[PDB]
């Protein structure tokens, strides 16, 4: 393993929409392990490929011991239902903190590391954390999406 550089917010690479993934190899199972221990590492729940300055469609969340990590490649939303309003920060915006208004439960769809489909259901912050990912992986920052920030 290696602990990534995490790409801070002055930088072109965060708002570029990454491509999706074809060739499910080796260097993608290293990209996301690496990206597991340095998210865990910086004492984030999520991290998305851009953020280690690379534009595939490829991220993971950890947020509980239980469910435990999920890494999601090509994710795509294919339902949302209901809404929530909270505190969100990013590990590319250190020190930055605002409300956000996002789905309450989602459905998604997408990939392992071995490019089988999966689809997986998710609600409250687990649904937050995936959400903040996804859009990273299009190129949206939660910048965007801020109600206001926190003083
Ligand atoms: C909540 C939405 C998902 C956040 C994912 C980020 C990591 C990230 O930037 N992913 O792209 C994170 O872990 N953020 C943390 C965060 O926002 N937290 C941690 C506790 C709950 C919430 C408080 O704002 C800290 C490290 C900034
Ligand atoms: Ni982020």
């Amino acid at each position: 393993m290696a602990v990534l550089e995490i790409i801070k917010h002055p930088n072109e690479v965060l708002e570029t929409p990454c491509e999706r993934v074809i060739n499910f190899d080796k260097k993608l199972v290293k990209l996301l392990k690496d990206m597991h221990e340095t998210m865990l590492i910086a004492d984030g729940v999520g991290l998305a490929a851009p953020q280690v300055g690379v534009s595939l469609q490829v991220a993971v969340v950890d947020v509980d011991d239980d469910t435990g990590k999920i890494e999601l490649i090509n994710p795509s939303i294919l339902e949302k239902r209901g809404e929530q309003v909270g505190p969100e920060g990013c590990l590319s915006f250190p020190g930055l903190y605002g409300e956000v208004e996002r789905a309450d439960y989602i459905k998604v769809r997408a990939q392992n590391r071995r490019g089988k489909v999966f689809l997986l259901e998710a609600e409250g912050f687990l649904a937050r954390a995936i959400q903040h990912e996804i859009d990273h992986l299009h190129g949206v920052l939660f910048t965007s999406k801020v109600t206001r920030y926190y003083e």
